[PDB]
This record gives structure tokens, C-alpha cells and sequence, in this order.
């Protein structure tokens, strides 16, 4: 099949790469980093990320492979011959997304572990809509709106509940919510279905500090930001049984 | 249809009921407590609690109706006689339950809001084992498995998140874990799909405090505690639009 | 001097106590367990905690050393020979107590780690009254009033602020706050200074489950439970540096 | 005596001001905002923190009054004549202070609520060093080191405790920090008394954000951030009792 490698850039990885391409090259394999079908992830799961949003718009027609030099990345390095010869004779897992639309034109975005907003410098506050329902105004350091995935990362540190990938589903944290006689939050974190829309409108500073995984952009002149669960979907080749639950409990745990 | 309609048991709540039952009377309305197809709860959240529990063998037959004189109470007293006609000549909702079984002969529990599980006295220690897979060793207060609809209840005030009951998902969320050099546990609430099954394993004392919803047993000789979503669900009447999110604003936002 | 040994009561703890013994009867030390001015404890910190209650009426006579075969046992079984020669031939460092006061004839208790209030089965429900001002209704599972020393104990599980045991304090913690359009508590921690008297009172229930430590007993007919930083401290012996945040770092960071 | 009146700038706080000024003629009162010994700050707690940065460098010499049109504001503007015939003719109550040490010249701040550190873009990295010992190393969004007057402010938000003013001593809080198997945070807030010195100091990026109450300034090439409890009170006066579980009681329970 058409493959491709993207490397953490370090000796450890840049020469883990050049071996699986050799080992490849034994087998019916075509290099080619503009329409490959397995895309090969060595390093962390910022690397992982950077090949995700890399082949972003071939979703559909591409299987990631993460190596670890992770939870992206759950493969060892000394495993890598036996996933080449794997991969040349597999099951595709899915895993939902989230998508972003900032309006001003409009843009979208794209995440695998999260999207949040935070303050262009001064006090965050946006009123918080659910389905065209004002459901509170949020005034604090910012919001996090993850992926199931994504539960374990930026999501987990603030609190959020961490869920199985299996669940269709978005989690909406806080970042540091101010609470008293004249302001209110749920607090409590908030987990939305398919087509539920999450709309953040500004107040009166219009210029927020929008992240989508590991980017973040200061975006101006800001009139909404939706969040809902992506109908599309990232697709991962596995070998073998690896549970999420086990990969949360070698993560954390032991 | 055969209705019955259950009482808070102070003033409001007898009274409302016996008026409403002399509306029924000029429709084709049959009272009948034993086989209903209709079940009106007159009170709080604890009578509709107790309500489901009574006709828990005849879920798949019956909607249940709420009056608050609440969560599952989402009619108003003054609408009594509107909810009367609305309901001679509407839409059924149907929400996730949690099914609990304990083994020692076995013993199963149905849940509405969630089943938690407490020592008999001493520190409460169990192996929470996910998919046949040991997740974590527990020592601490106890532990907390919601259904959807009950992660506004007691899962809220333990940090859980709260999530649409169109999810059909359980929650587990702790209470008041040790972590130090040697115990250590996720700290996270973590959310199951469904056919995940979780359970708890006693160490060594095999006595455990179990509670389903408003009630709480003394189980003796326990040797295993299943949590899994049940494929039974409670089912709703609805009138009108009242999205859960506004339920949930209305509760504790404003 | 007078000294006396207490032991775990496994083979490690009785046989180190039988050789300390010995290496004191090179000395001139004397045991007594009636009347001792040095208590060592042998094991791990509930044994420590024992040996503090079974001397509280004596505390301004007796320094305490911990030896962990832990928090209050900050000596290694290996250095028992130098702990015996060490003490032959150092300074007492003191941290404060817990006073306890249960009405009902009036009952007193000393807590080393933290007293702790729950319901008798069913809701927990007091008043909280901070020195004769009413401050809130708790709904919940329960509450705890820890010493300074005990906050790296049940008051961290609960999310409780780690402070020096230098500061003559008390701090109060929630067990799982009901929080809602009726029910309202302050949920953050509270931290009390010398001669603030916080002080629980029923509202219906007047059974409560009281611990003081690892001792736990249910209280009938309560009609009050103060809480006051203790004038009375507990002193240890101290031969070596050993400060509190590297006792912290050595117990949950590494 | 020497008295100034500082105005949040509408309309209300401005004319109240004024007719106070013009009651202060009617006695021995002397307006001078050079040398006052009496501050009076007519707004929020925000217009009451820019008066207490007026005049922090004669901090021993003034006394404080707040009137909101509030923590530090606790005079109803209803009240103003009063306290204007209460001043002519009190007792002062002391309240601890932080003080920040930012080395590259040196600078140093004080804080009346709390001085937070957080990353010049990218991940805040820097190791906790307590009284020249080296306690973590922390990765996340930032940290806030809260006074006790502070600690129902930025403190509580992050799930601080809240600690009466009478004790002197520092309360240091986490933002967002990571843990997993690589990073580790004790998590818990930390509770310092006087003398003990708290050092941040950085591993890679030298750039932090750096707070000091309302005032926020992008910091470059930092060395060391020392924080420890200042010599230096504020000192308010007091007419009548307010107590501070009372402040406490009214801002957030009822
Ligand atoms: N305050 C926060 N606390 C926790 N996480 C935060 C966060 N702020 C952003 N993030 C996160 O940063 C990610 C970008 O990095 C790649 C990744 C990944 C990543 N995915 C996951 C995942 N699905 N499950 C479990 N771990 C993950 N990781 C692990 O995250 C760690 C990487 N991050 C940081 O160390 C980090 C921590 C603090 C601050 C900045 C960074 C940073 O580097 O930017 C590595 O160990 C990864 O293995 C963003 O997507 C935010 O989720
Ligand atoms: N520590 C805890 N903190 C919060 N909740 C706790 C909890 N311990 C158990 N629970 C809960 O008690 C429920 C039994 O009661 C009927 C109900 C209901 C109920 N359902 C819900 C719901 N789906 N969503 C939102 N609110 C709900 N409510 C509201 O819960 C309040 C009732 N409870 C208590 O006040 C209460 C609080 C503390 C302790 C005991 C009780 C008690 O009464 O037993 C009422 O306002 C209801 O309207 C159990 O199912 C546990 O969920
Ligand atoms: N839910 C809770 N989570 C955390 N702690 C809780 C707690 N419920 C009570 N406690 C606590 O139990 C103590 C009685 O035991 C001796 C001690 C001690 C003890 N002092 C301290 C201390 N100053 N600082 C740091 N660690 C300490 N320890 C360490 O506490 C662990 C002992 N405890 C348990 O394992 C335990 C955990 C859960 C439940 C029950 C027990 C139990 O055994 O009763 C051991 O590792 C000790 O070294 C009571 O004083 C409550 O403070
Ligand atoms: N994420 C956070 N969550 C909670 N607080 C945060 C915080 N980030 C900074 N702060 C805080 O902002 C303060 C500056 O403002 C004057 C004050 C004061 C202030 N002192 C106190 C106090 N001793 N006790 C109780 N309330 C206080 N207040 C009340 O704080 C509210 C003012 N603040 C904000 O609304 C605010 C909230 C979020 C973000 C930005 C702001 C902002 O305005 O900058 C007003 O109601 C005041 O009455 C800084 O000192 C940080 O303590």
C-alpha cells in the first residue's frame, strides 16, 4: 500500500524511520507522502498530532499508526519489524472528533484531543449556548471542549471525566471559574451527544486566544465559536487487542 | 388508559391527586395500580424515585409522568388540569438504567439515578476490574456508578460529570480516595458504553454497604459487584419541550 | 530517663522493640509504661496514633519518636542503635491538637490527625455556627475537622489544603455537599485560628457516627459538637533536620 | 486628620465622594492626597486595590476604609454620614501581605490578594524550591500565591481553602497541572507560614507572566521568583464588628 513515516526528529526516531522504510521495501509497499493510505507516527503523541492535522482533509482514506520513542502511540520500538511484517499482509478502530467553527469569513477546525478559548489578555467571558439555549455566563481563565480521546489530556488535568472513544460525545471544562453573589457556573463538567451545537458568544471583549490541540491562534473580531461532535472520524490499523481502559491504567496507575 | 397516580403523602400531594383522578373520571381514564399504562408521581424526586421501583418488573409497558409539588417532576401543580386533557386525546422519551447484580444466591438491582457501594464499618477496599482487566485497587470511602439522568444527583457532588441522558453510558466517580507512596487509584470519574462491564472484588472484609437510588442494604459475604448499562430503560410521557439542559440551567444556574 | 516502647505487633516491630531494650539497659534508661518521658513507637502511623492516645493525659510530660518498620515515623528500623545512643546523651518541636467537645454528661476528645462527624444512616444535616454565628446548613455525607499535622491525611482525600504543622490551626472540610436551589454550602475549604469555636448543631437526626483518629463511635442524642484548635500540643523528640515539606515531598511526590 | 477619597469614576461613587468631602469640612478633617492617614475607597474590591498600590509605600502609616457602591468594601454607601461623624471623632485591624521578589535589577512587589505566574505562550515549566529545598517540578498553566485576605478570591476559584485574615501566612494553588507517568505535582494547596521562603524557578523559558493583584506584566529572562510572607500589613480601620466568616457568609452562602 501507499505509506508514509513522519518523524519526531531526534536520532532515535529519524533512524527508526529509515529502518521500517528499508524493511519495507521488502514487501509491496510505495512510499508516498501525498496520497498514503497508512500513515506511520514515530516519536510522541505530539508528533502524533502534527501527522493527524498533516493528512486532516484524507481522513477517510488513511489508517494511523502511533509508535512511541504514548496514548496516540501504542507501539514499542523494538515491535517495529514485526508491524512492518503485519502491515504488509488488519482492523480499523474510530475515533470521534471534534469540530470548531469561528465566526468573524467563517473557519473550521479540526481536533483530535481538544479546542479551547481562553482571554486575548484581561477576563474571559463569553455567554454559553446550548442548541440556541443560554444555559450560563462564563466569566474565568478560559473553557475546554475534548474529545473522548482527549478525556486523558488537557481535559483530565481540569477535572473533566475521562470517557471511552466508543462514546460519540463532547466534554465542556472550565478553566478557573470565578463564583458569587453575582456570578455563576455550573462547575461541574458537561458531556453533549451528536448534534448537540455549543455556542460561546462574546460579551464585550471580542479577541480570544483559540487552541485546536497543539496550535493556538489569537483570532479578532470574534462573534461565535461552535462546538460540535465531527461527523468525521480518525481511523487507526490495529494488530492487537490493546484496551483503552488498559492503556488509561498503564498511563496513571502502574 | 389505566393510570395510577402515586403520593408525596402530605396535603398538596393528596389533594392534587384526588382532583386529578376526578378529571380522569370524565374521559376514558381507569384507575388501575396493577397493571398501569400510565404512571403519575405527585411530590418530589424521592416519589418518583419510589414510584419507578414499584412498576420496575413493567418498565417496557409504562410512561412515567412527573409533578413536582424536580428532575423526573417536570410538570408544575397549577398544570394539573392541563396535563389532564393533554393526556385523554403525546411522545415517549426513554432514559439509560443501571443494572447492578451481586453475588455471593444472586441478587440483581435496576437504578434510575446510581448504585454506590460502602464499607460495613472500617476502610473500604475493593479491585475495580473492567472487562475481566484489574483497572485499580480502591481504598477509601466508596465508589459511585450513575446512570445518565442521575449525574446531576449524587454523582455531581462527588465531581462527576453531567451528561445527556441520550447517552447510553454509566459513570463512576470515587469518594474521598487515599493516594500516597503506596495506594494510588485514577481520581478521574470514568464513563462506560455500553457492554462494559465493571467489577468490584472485595480484598479481604466482604461485608459492603449497597445502596439502589433512596435504598441502602448491608450485604453480607460479597464476592463480586457487576455494573454494567441495562438494556431496560424508563420511559417518559412528554408534552412539551423541556431540553435536559434547561432543566439543568434551571437547577442550578438560575 | 523513663521510657517506654510500643510495638506494631508483627515479628519486625517486636523484635526491634526487644533489641532497643536492650541496647537501653546500657544506659540509664528505665522502662516505664505508667509514668515514661520518652515514648517510641514501633510501626506505622495508626500505631504512632495509638501511642498518642494512650498517653493524652500526659502529653506535656512525654516526647514522642516514631520509628517505621510514615508521617509521625520519621526514623529508619536501621538506625535504631544511633536513635538509642542519640537519646542517651535534643529539642522538642511541637504541633498542635484538636479539641473535641460532644454534648448531649459533656465529652472531650484529643486528636493528633482530625475528628470527623457522619449521619447515623441516612442524610448528615447540621447547622454550622462559627464562633455563635450561623454560617450555613450542611447536607451531605459529612465533615472534618483537621489538625495541621493530620491535613496530609483523610483532609487531603478531601481535597483539603497541606499546611505546616507551625500554624495553630484547624481546618474544616465537606464530604459530598448537596449544592442546589435549596441546599447551599460554602464547599471550600475553611482554615480556623486559635480560639475560633466552630460549633455543629442538629437540625432533625440526632444520631451522628464521631471519629476522633482511627477511633469511631456512634453518639446518641447530640445536642452540640465544638471544635477548637487544643491548648494542649504534642512534643517530639528531634535529632536530625527533617522539615515538614520534605516529609510532604517524600510521601507524594517521589 | 489627613484624609483622601479615592472614586471608582461613575457617577454614583463620584458624587458620594464629593458630599463626603464636603461633611469632612464640617470637622477638624484635612484633605491631602500626599501624606493622608485615613484612605477611603468609594467602588469595588478592584477600586480598592488601585488605593492600596497608591500609598503601599507608607502602608504603616495609613488606615484603609472601603465603602462599595465587597471584600474590602464593607460600608453601604447609605452609611457615608455616619461614618463620616464615626471618623471625626476607632480601632485598627492588621491584615498579612505577600511579598514578591523577581530576579533577572531586582524587583519587588507587594500583593494585598495574590501573585500568580504563568507562561509566556507555550507550557509553564518551573521547579518548586521551599526554603532551599527542592520540593516538584511543575508543568502546567500556572500557579497563585494567595494571601488570607486573598484566599477568597483567585485562591478559592482554584479550589484553595479559605483562611481568616489573623493568620499570618501564604497559600500557594496549582493551574491545570499535568500528572501522569513522566510529570508529578503534590496537587494540594499549600498552606506557608512566615519565614519560609517559596522559590520558582525556571528550566528552559525564561519569559513568565507575572501578577501582582491587578496588574499583570510579561517578565523576561527571570532567574527566581521568591515569595514569601511580607513584615509589612495593611491596616484597616474598624468601627463596628463585620466579622470575616460573616464577610464570608454573605458574599457566597446567602
Ligand atoms: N495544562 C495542561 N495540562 C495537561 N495537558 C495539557 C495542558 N495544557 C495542554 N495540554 C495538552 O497539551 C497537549 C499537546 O501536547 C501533545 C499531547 C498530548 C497528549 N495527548 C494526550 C492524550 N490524549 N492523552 C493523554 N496524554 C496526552 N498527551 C500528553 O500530553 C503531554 C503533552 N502536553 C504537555 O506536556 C503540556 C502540559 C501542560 C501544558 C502544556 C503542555 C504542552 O506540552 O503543550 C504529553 O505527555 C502527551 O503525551 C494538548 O493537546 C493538551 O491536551
Ligand atoms: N451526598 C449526596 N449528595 C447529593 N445527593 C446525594 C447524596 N447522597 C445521596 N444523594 C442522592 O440522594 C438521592 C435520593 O433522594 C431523592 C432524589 C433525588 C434526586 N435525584 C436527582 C437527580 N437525578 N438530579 C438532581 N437531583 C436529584 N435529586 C435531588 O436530590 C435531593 C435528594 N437527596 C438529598 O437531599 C440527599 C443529599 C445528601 C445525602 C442524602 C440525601 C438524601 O436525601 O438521601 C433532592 O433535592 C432531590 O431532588 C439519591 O438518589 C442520591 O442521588
Ligand atoms: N478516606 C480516607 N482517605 C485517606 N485517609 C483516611 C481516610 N479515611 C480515614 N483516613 C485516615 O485514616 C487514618 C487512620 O490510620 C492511620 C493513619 C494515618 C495516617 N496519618 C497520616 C498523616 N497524618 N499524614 C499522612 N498519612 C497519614 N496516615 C496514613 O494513613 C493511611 C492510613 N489510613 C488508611 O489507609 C485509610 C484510608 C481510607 C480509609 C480508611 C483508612 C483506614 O485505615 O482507616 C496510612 O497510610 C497512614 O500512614 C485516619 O486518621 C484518617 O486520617
Ligand atoms: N479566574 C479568576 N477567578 C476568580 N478571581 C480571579 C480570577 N482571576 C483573577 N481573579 C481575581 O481578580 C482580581 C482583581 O479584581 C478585583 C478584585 C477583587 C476581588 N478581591 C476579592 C477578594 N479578596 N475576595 C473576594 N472577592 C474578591 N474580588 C472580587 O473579584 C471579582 C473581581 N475579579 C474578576 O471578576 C475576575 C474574575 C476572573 C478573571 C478576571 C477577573 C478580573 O476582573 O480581573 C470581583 O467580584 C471582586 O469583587 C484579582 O485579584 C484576582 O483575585
Amino acid at each position: 500500500m501507499k505509506y508514509m513515516i513522519t518523524s519526531k526528529g531526534d536520532e532515535k526516531s529519524d533512524l527508526l524511520r529509515l529502518n521500517m522504510i528499508a524493511g519495507f521495501g521488502e514487501y509491496d509497499m510505495e512510499y508516498d507522502d501525498v496520497e498514503p493510505e497508512i500513515v506511520i507516527s514515530i516519536g510522541g503523541d505530539g508528533t502524533f498530532l502534527s501527522a493527524f492535522h498533516q493528512y486532516e482533509e484524507r481522513l477517510d482514506e488513511i489508517a494511523f499508526i502511533g509508535i512511541h520513542t504514548g496514548f496516540y502511540a501504542d507501539w514499542r520500538p523494538a515491535e517495529a519489524d514485526k508491524l512492518v511484517k503485519l502491515l504488509a499482509k488488519y482492523q480499523k478502530v474510530s475515533y470521534p472528533l471534534l469540530k470548531t467553527t469561528v465566526k468573524y469569513k467563517e473557519a473550521t477546525y479540526l481536533a483530535l484531543n481538544e479546542s479551547t478559548v481562553k482571554s486575548s489578555g484581561g477576563p474571559f467571558v463569553v455567554d454559553v449556548v446550548i442548541n440556541d439555549i443560554h444555559f450560563e455566563r462564563f466569566r474565568g481563565d478560559g473553557l475546554c471542549m475534548s474529545t473522548p480521546s482527549g478525556t486523558t489530556a488537557y481535559n483530565k488535568s481540569l477535572g473533566g471525566a475521562l470517557m471511552h472513544p466508543s462514546i460519540e460525545a463532547m466534554q465542556l471544562t472550565e478553566m478557573a471559574s470565578i463564583n458569587n453573589r453575582v456570578y455563576r457556573t455550573i462547575g461541574s463538567p458537561l458531556v453533549f451527544p451528536k448534534h448537540h451545537v455549543v455556542s460561546l458568544q462574546p460579551v464585550n471583549d471580542k479577541d480570544f486566544q483559540i487552541s485546536v490541540d497543539h496550535l493556538s491562534i489569537l483570532h479578532r473580531d470574534v462573534q461565535e465559536i461552535r462546538y460540535e461532535v465531527s461527523a468525521k472520524k480518525i481511523h487507526f490499523a490495529r494488530f492487537r487487542s490493546f484496551p483503552f481502559w488498559r492503556r488509561v491504567h498503564d498511563s496513571f496507575i502502574e
